[PDB]
């Protein structure tokens, strides 16, 4: 468990210097979690930067998603730091930092891909959820090409299956602006 | 379980020794695969004979109910089919499959259509393969009901959406049977 | 398991003599069972009396709705002989015995009632599994009246819950035509 | 099951038949069957129902003791280990004077235990059957054994146990035999 | 799990200072009733002042989630909705609900409408009852959709019938909401 | 972990809030746990103040019988009437305890949904044990009956018909039945 | 317990009397077991008559590839031919066995399903070890691609991007791919 | 279920092929199967001898004292016990293979073979840990041993050869010895 | 179990081949001990041809089988064809003097009895005291059959002790190791 | 967890952190949590990292390694038990000069554990990213040990157990101390 | 657990320390950190450190060990229990003069336990460092308790369960302690 501090636990503690960690799955608790600290620290300061640490295999894509749109709606800034592992929806909220503000460490590992999902049922429902599917995948290849400035066509190509980059290639995907080794 | 009957018999291969073959139960593999080899068997020992198809069945597995529907057309006999308590799923599609003019019922079965159920768990790109071919499936046997009730496509669509039930003698006014027996004796 | 007898199993030596049980649960294997049963016996001979006990409980609608067709469809009466209980579907085919020929030891317990089922799903699956299930409740309840020659709604008011009968009783209500105590 | 066909069919065809372990549809069928066949093969000859049962399920089990009733030959019972509940039901229900127990058996009397779950409704329903079956099973008892309703409505209300030679003071057996070669 | 600010709140209680309500994951009686009570001290401190209620669920349980819904049409304040991932089943419905003029939803989000699910085991009596009842909330609960989205409720019903999904644009256009917000500057 | 939570200044939670004001909560099933919790609220707020009505919200499916029946009990018991406000469902012991509230307080929001019917139980054992408890759960049955008969209004004999099987009520049809007396759709209405 | 069962005049059953008119059969899934038993069934007909055809039905989801590549090279390698039929579906190893039916032979009836694809597997363990079953999983890819190439006279090349994923083909359509020979509709046609 | 052909006297499909010398290992090699295949052998060499017997085998190995029993009795009969590998041959399965008679050691074309060092372990004390320790090398050594002996390849490449799971495909086999020929019909 | 002109096992039985394989228990032992009472029957001074692959088992079942071998008339002679441990090498080891074959590559294990009991402290005193004269015949047993003293099988079975084929033999628990039939 | 707030607090106000169990997503946060935190309050002063682990996720661990390098205290890291895995890399990645260990501690290096189940190409892409994932690991080892690569690469193929001393001269800590009062 | 300040937290304000169930990770890091935390409060004065323990992780538990061995404080240790495996190790692992038990305790040594599941290679790899470890565990028992090597190495083959005037003879305590006024 959590260590306190001077009284705060050690998370809510960076939360005062707008820190805010994004750590394992993406679910509706984790996500709404980093959605209610997002719109906490607007409140507090709508200008200075926040800084958000990820470090997700990923996980549920509405859920993710309103991270993702939380992090473009609010006034401030998000820059964002991968400390590990950004996959699947982990990738996406990392590239959706702000311009220019999209960092990772040395060792991290990123990894981009295509929607899981699956209906059991009748024909015309599965007909109904693999459309959907299809839209949900069009719509988060487009993210990534706008953050990346990739093609689309080379996101769908490059999202077939489980695509893994040490950090320095994702720079250079444009999946985040800076390799960072040393606060210097 | 299953009674002998004597040079030794249990009772379904004394009752197959009169052309009588049932399906039972689900459709699956097993089941499907034994109708099949019966059937087989059947049109060695007499092409021309008629073959007596009982059918009680929920249904089950497409390929496998599909592979005891194209072995009944394929054969030399013809296959009369007869329903003796339940035809859903597969098991209406094989009654209806059965030779023109000999597909019966008893007078308390119930007959169900509807669409194909599936689905696959995966990435999206799997999961748009087998959306497309369920949708294929589900087409081939809308037109396979089409053929063998005498309906337009359109209405056998519109109908198979979701589960439809049917005593025998609307099955009979719908196409699906030929007549409903109620007696030998008749 | 099964004795042999001079070589039959025991249910084979009195299959010869036109002897047939539903013993336990009304299922599509059981079912299934007795229907092969009667078909041979018309085989070998379409004009002798069938006699066929019945110790069960029940079990699954369209599976007894098949042995009671088989029953009415072949040429040989078949004679009912309830041996311990006869419930739901039991009760059903034990009435639908030849006319005259529906027999109880003095012992057996007989039980009508409504058919019972369920669907999870979407409402308009709900809507149509409701619509069926009472036809078929009253399509059960015809075939009741008929065998017994009670009115129709007697039938319906007398299975709204659980009705158990002695033997004495359910021939009083016409569900059968004799209760037998001894072979003289 | 050894082979002589088994040893329980070389028994049947000296008119031998056991309910052994607990009474249930399919153990109360094969003896039904069993009997069936002997009153075929020989309308007067005895018949030997050997009993070791704990009971069980009582619609089963009264289905067995009316075919008892029912059929021409006389049937013999005889009590090897247990005859509890159903068991000793079928035991006491056996043939005037020819109802047997060899000397180490236990026979045990008690009323029926059953149970619903649903709406009051339906248990005031099965509540009033499991009494009426209760209440028979009492008179059947009183019948073959010659003692007054009450006093069985008295002795089966808990568990009862009872020796072989308590059994046939009580009116469930006839006799408790120790040897074939005793008269 | 949930951070702290001080004198000391858990991040959500300091958020509800502000007037900001979540509903988040399944509806059930647990998480709607939190959700009336949060909406009841809203109104105690302020009557006047809009509430927002951020909402991100797949739906659940009806009767709970009319509670919600009845809870914000009940009290003085205007509840604004705010879709935020996902709202789907009784989630858009209580999006739709939201004050006239003041249902909104960021970019991304997916909004799905459809029937009520249900069913019950038991007797063919009991399966009736249960079954028209489950009629009677299937037509109330379109009939509220009709009217917060203005559809005639014949349109309703046709695109309920099976899961019918929706981008942020098209629900707009459908009327379950009134704003697609993606950015506080705009 | 409750929420949300004001700490002391184990901690102040929405529902601790609300109860400051003399409102309480049922939610979901009546068992000993639930209904000894709205028991120990209505004595300690009696307590505060005996004149005072308190406001008691219900959402509910019922479920145990005695410990539902300490409930009804206690709210008759106490010098402040307790209005009842059904906010989903009440059904079972919810539906009596929401027809229990005190007379011409009783209320539902406009699309709650409340359910009555007969009790539901169930042994195991010997025909003796059996016969015991099928004429307490009888005994209960009619008791229950008799509640709803006296808040409502109802005959016995009406009850008893009318609760054979579920029966489901929207809030104006109970209104109409008299196990609330007034649909709310408004605080300023 | 076999069906149906002629006895001895441990049974006599529906199989054993076809494989009398040497029919075999292929039913459900390909493991060590099902194959084995057909391996032991084309031995034992090669045995009663070398120059005799051989109808090897199926009807399969596939399953273990070294098991299905025991019956694939034992139909290559007896005397007779053996021509299969597809009875109901053919996917994984049960299309490649069909496609190696003897040349000309290769049937299917009209609603067959037939599918290609790639192997599936998976290790748990060391780098090292992930690493050499990785390369074997290849190999093998690479060889099962081969046979199919050979067999419908495709290009390698097109057998390898048709099986990157699920590739489901009706029976005409595995005709004009070369997976079977002909489409038979009726038996007197 | 397995099909069954009369003579009236009913045997098994692999009854039948047993009266032709046939003897099939399939599936993984416990005290069950081993004893079935020894069962066989020990059978018909006392019906004949002199004439050579096939012992196809598919076969993921298994427990290799159930399997060195198989192996022994191979190469105790005096009847010659050639061999087939029919799918796969790994672990026991492998050994088994490879154990046959000289030049008489056969694969079909597609099989897959795969040879290894043992495993197993036991949890205890130390001082059995240690016991099963130095007893689990030893076999490891003599089943090295052994396939050295049948393949024709030095004890030391062996060793390097089997630190992993290493799969061959049949002419692989045929190189390393593991096997004599791959044959793909029966007529060449 | 394939069939031969009944089973495999069944046609070696014609043989007076008899195999212990798998674990000794109850069942497993009753198999073996019946078909050597039978093959004493057919033939008591015939020699009977005993195949071991055991891992050992129950001791009591064990002891049953050990005990019948030298009370029946034939010499039973012994042959490991794989492994002998526990039970399993007691039995080896108790073949006709003279008699007891192992193949090449079997794997031959002694040790001590392995028991449990829970319950009362007298409970587990009287256990523990019978657990160890059991040990103590075990020993003593081997220590006959193998001509070692009784205190180096004790030393030498105080864990788990694995010989190979020749190790065995140069103990005394086999007399032969055999590698081909003609030799 | 005493109070005096917790132990583990109190010592964080001494600029002392502890990795104990596995290495995990919520483990490895936690851990870097303290470090930005420590950071934050002192950017100059030496931090104290304990370390009792068997390892666990390497995405995990490899975000505590970087940390570790990027903030401007020195991390100061001292083994108390075990390092095992990640544990060992995360030990060996402390600032140069002040790796220590307690002197009955394990350190165990070795290569990485994974898998996947899915077609080929699934299998063959995931082959790929953990052999690179190996090389990765080696090269920081080999950096932090002063060793050759291809050393790594030998003794990480299979688990490599070292004794306190011997992580030592292997370059895996740079002191063994034994007492505080000792220099 | 009882507040006064829970009950622990209360007793460690005198420098007790407890050591109480299973030795591992977990409940050895506590006690390490209330160790290190002691010697942070006075670096001279006396802990005390109760054991009733089955032992556990080696691993885990030398920690402690080396840290008992480390932190300038003496540790005294007193076995209120049971002091087994890991647990005797750390009670006779106490400050030399400084070894409790109360009159009623078991103390029980002998031969650590695991064992790996696998290749060879690898069961021969975890078998050479278990018996190194064996082979330690014993150096420090003998150290400690006064024994020679092979005497240790002998008594630990099985479990040995010695009472508490037994172990002050063999070495592992260096007093058993009936009453605090005595
Ligand atoms: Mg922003
Ligand atoms: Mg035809
Ligand atoms: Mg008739
Ligand atoms: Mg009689
Ligand atoms: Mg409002
Ligand atoms: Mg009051
Ligand atoms: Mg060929
Ligand atoms: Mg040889
Ligand atoms: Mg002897
Ligand atoms: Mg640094
Ligand atoms: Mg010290």
């Amino acid at each position: 468990l959590v260590p306190t501090v001077i009284a705060f636990d050690i998370y809510s503690r960076l939360l005062k210097e707008r820190i805010v960690f994004l750590n394992g799955e993406v679910n509706d608790h984790s996500a709404n979690l980093v959605i209610a600290q997002l719109l906490f620290l607007e409140s507090e300061d709508p200008d200075k930067d926040i800084y958000f640490y990820i470090n997700s295999p990923g996980g549920m894509v509405t859920a993710g998603m309103g991270v993702y749109d939380t992090m473009q709606f609010i006034k401030p800034d998000v820059s964002t730091i991968c400390i590990g592992l950004a996959a699947s929806m982990g990738s996406l909220l990392l590239a959706g930092g702000a311009k220019g503000k999209r960092y990772s460490l040395p060792s991290s590992q990123i990894m981009i891909h295509q929607p899981l999902g699956g209906f059991r049922g009748q024909a015309s429902d599965i007909e109904i959820h693999a459309k959907n599917i299809l839209r949900i995948k069009d719509r988060l290849n487009k993210v990534l090409a706008h953050h990346t400035g990739q093609d689309l066509e080379t996101i769908v190509k490059d999202t077939d299956r489980d695509n893994f980059m040490m950090a320095d290639e994702a720079k250079a995907y444009g999946l985040i602006d800076h390799v960072i080794e040393s606060r210097e």
